[PDB]
């Protein structure tokens, strides 16, 4: 599944759907090779937990759509 010839050059972006507590929300966007942008969205859901709480996934469009809820 998510099969993925990778390439140290590849562009792509990755959208970032974050719910919150009280039901707020954003997108954020983060691009470069599949690997990094993935990495730097939870990162940033990562610097939002503190404020936030614990963060949830659910993977959508292949893995270029991450759907994060916020529990508060
Ligand atoms: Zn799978
Ligand atoms: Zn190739
Ligand atoms: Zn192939
Ligand atoms: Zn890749
Ligand atoms: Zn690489
Ligand atoms: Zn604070």
């Amino acid at each position: 599944m998510h099969h993925h010839h990778h390439h140290a050059m590849e562009e792509v972006t990755i959208k970032a759907n974050l719910i919150f507590a009280n039901a707020s929300t954003q997108t954020a966007e983060f691009k470069g090779t599949f690997e990094k942008a993935t990495s730097e969205a939870y990162a940033y859901a990562d610097t939002l937990k503190k404020d936030n709480g614990e963060w949830t996934v659910d993977v959508a469009d292949k893995g270029y759509t991450l759907n994060i809820k916020f529990a508060g």
